[PDB]
Order: C-alpha cells, then structure tokens, then sequence
C-alpha cells in the first residue's frame, strides 16, 4: 500500500470505532491500518473486533501489563516503532483512537506529497470540538512553513516519506523516542529529531477532529517540555 497508518489504541470504548470507522471509510483507499492496542479491557477490544474484518487492517496487542510496565516506556512511542518496522508503505501517518479522520484527509496529504518532491513532511490544520452540545470550537492552523513544530502540531496532523524515518533513525538510534521521560509529549519529541532535518510543511484545511467535554502519574520520572524542546530547536537555527 502507498499509505501506513499507524493507530494506538487503550481503554478508549467509547471513541475508539469511530476513530477506526473514519479511517477505513476514507475516498483514497490504498492503505494498511495499524491498530496497535495496548492491552486494553474488554469493553474496548468488544468495539475494536468487528473492525477486524476489514482486510487492510493488521492488529496487534501487547501483553503489557501493571503500573511498572506502563510506565517503563512511552508507551506509543513504543507501538508506533514496533508498527514502523512492519510497515510497507510509502507515505506515514498517525492516529489515536480518538482522534476522527475527516472523510478527504489521506487524498488530500498523498496529493499533496505526490505532488511536490521537495517537501518531506506535511502537515494540516486540526479541530478541537467542546462538548457540554457544542460550547466551544478550536482550530488549530497550518499557514506556515515551519522548523519548529514541537507542541505546536498535533501527533494525528501529519503525514511523511518513510525516508524521513531512515534519517531520524541515523542520527537518534529508534524512531520515535521510548524514553518515559517525555510521556505527555511523545508526539513532540518525535518532531523535534525530524526538525533537525526538515521543516514541516502546511495543508491549509482541517483534516482531523478531536471531541472532548493515581497509580500511573505518580510513578513516571520528571516530565520534560516544551519549551526545552523549542528552545534547543531555536538555537540549531535551521530556519
Ligand atoms: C497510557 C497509554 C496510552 N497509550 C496510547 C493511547 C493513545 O492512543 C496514546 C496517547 O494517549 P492519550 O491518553 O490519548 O494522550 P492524550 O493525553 O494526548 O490524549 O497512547 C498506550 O498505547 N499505552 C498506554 O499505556
Ligand atoms: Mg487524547
Ligand atoms: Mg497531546
């Protein structure tokens, strides 16, 4: 298939198949779904199995389990890399499940791609609909080209060349960083190593929706941030 792309999955029944159903109703069809879930409950792989059935879709689960395995690594990143190494696309992109794929998203990122072989990685604009019906709507959009992304774009916003993922792996070791250290911000820290070597270049439409209305947090290491990613970007000077 020309597209990978490469879903995690834990403990979200309530979303979950409608963050699959988007993906495998996409107008470009030409793709392998990973849905890489976590070891998650019952209620959860209940609603994950029917989708099983689709013939492009390769599900794994792991066999993690308790609070010291769910904290040793990032846990998606860790996923996602294990995904990358089965892999045969062309083109990568991300999900979560949920996060909702809008009906044109793969189309319009592959054309974009096919279409200008200078740019490696791109990106689209993303929206955010609050619920307690709608109360607030937030976009967040791709107008510029950038060189910094590192929590200003979203992990599911963004598709790139599978070669991006061979140079990353050069010069940083994996792909995605495992390290717990950067649990909340794992999509970043990815970003952050491809930064060292490509801008990120915007799709002005937004391709992706998010709705929204212990034990694990206490046992990762210190979070690092953003601005530590940002700033270590700034300098560099790549653009
Ligand atoms: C906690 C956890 C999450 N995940 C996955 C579920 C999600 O797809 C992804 C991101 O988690 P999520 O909790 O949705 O992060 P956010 O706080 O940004 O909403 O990680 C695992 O695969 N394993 C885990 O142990
Ligand atoms: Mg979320
Ligand atoms: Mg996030």
């Amino acid at each position: 298939p020309k597209v990978s792309v490469i879903m995690t999955s834990y403990n979200k029944s309530d979303y979950v198949a409608k963050s699959i159903s988007s993906i495998l109703s996409q107008t470009f069809s030409d793709f392998e779904l990973f849905i890489m879930d976590d070891n998650s409950n019952e209620e959860t792989l209940n609603v994950i199995r029917p989708f099983l059935n689709d013939n492009r879709v390769r599900f794994y689960q792991s066999d993690i389990s308790g609070v010291k395995e769910r904290t040793e690594k990032t846990r998606y990143a860790a996923l996602i890399n294990q995904a990358i190494e089965m892999a045969e696309g062309e083109y990568i992109t991300y999900a979560t499940d949920d996060n909702i794929y809008m009906p044109d998203r793969l189309l319009k990122m592959v054309r974009e791609l096919d279409t200008h072989p200078e740019k490696a990685v791109i990106y689209s604009a993303s929206k955010t609909y609050h619920l307690n019906d709608i109360v607030k709507e937030t976009v967040r959009p791709a107008a510029q080209v950038t060189w910094n992304a590192p929590c200003a774009i979203d992990h599911c916003s963004v598709m790139h060349r599978y070669s991006v993922l061979e140079k990353v792996k050069e010069k940083f070791g994996s792909y995605w960083d495992e390290s717990p250290a950067f649990y909340r911000i794992g999509d970043a820290r990815f970003f952050w190593r491809v930064n060292h070597f490509y801008p990120f270049y915007p799709l002005d439409e937004e391709l992706d929706l998010n709705y929204i209305t212990n034990e694990f947090v206490r046992n990762l290491p210190p979070q690092r941030n953003c601005r530590e990613l940002r700033e270590s970007l700034k300098k560099l000077g790549m653009g």
